[PDB]
């Protein structure tokens, strides 16, 4: 559950899913042209109809910088819950941190806490992993309770 310089746009099938305590560590670094990426846990990776988003994590880089997360489900977004930090920089390398836990994704990047996401899809559900936009990822590994 280590994958060394994924190609991206990235989407693969994360093994046994997700269950709470585990960690998804992301080792990458951003361009020096970035506009915005996102990392989407999903059910599944259809294109039409488009998977369910049950996590959509994406830093944009306009003006200040804010991380815009939110759900997708049946094509449709939720509500978004912003960010109004950008701890990413672009040329600079990072970590991202994902623990999972029952009620909520906490996310974490460079070792310092950036926000909490409550589930709105069933844990469960999730499968895939896809990682899309002007970022570079070194690697993602998978970390058991
Ligand atoms: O909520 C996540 C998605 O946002 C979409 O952009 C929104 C935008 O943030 C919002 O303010 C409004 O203008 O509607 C846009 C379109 O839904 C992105 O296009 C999408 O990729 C997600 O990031």
């Amino acid at each position: 559950k280590k994958i060394s310089n994924p190609i991206i746009p990235y989407v693969g099938t994360i093994l046994g899913g997700l269950v709470p305590g585990e960690l998804i560590v992301l080792h990458g670094s951003i361009p020096d042209d970035a506009d915005r990426f996102q990392v989407d846990l999903q059910c599944g990776s259809s294109i039409k109809p488009r998977a369910d988003v049950a996590f959509h994590f994406n830093p944009r880089f306009k003006w200040s910088g804010c991380v815009v997360c939110n759900t997708l489900e049946r094509e449709k977004w939720g509500w978004e819950e912003i960010t109004y930090e950008m701890p990413f920089q672009k040329g600079r390398p990072f970590e991202i941190v994902i623990m999972i836990l029952k009620d909520k994704f906490q996310v974490s990047v460079n070792k310092k806490h950036l926000l909490l996401y409550n589930h709105r899809i069933s844990l469960e559900r999730i499968d895939t992993l896809g990682i899309y936009g002007k970022v570079q990822i070194k690697s993602i590994e998978f970390v058991s309770n």
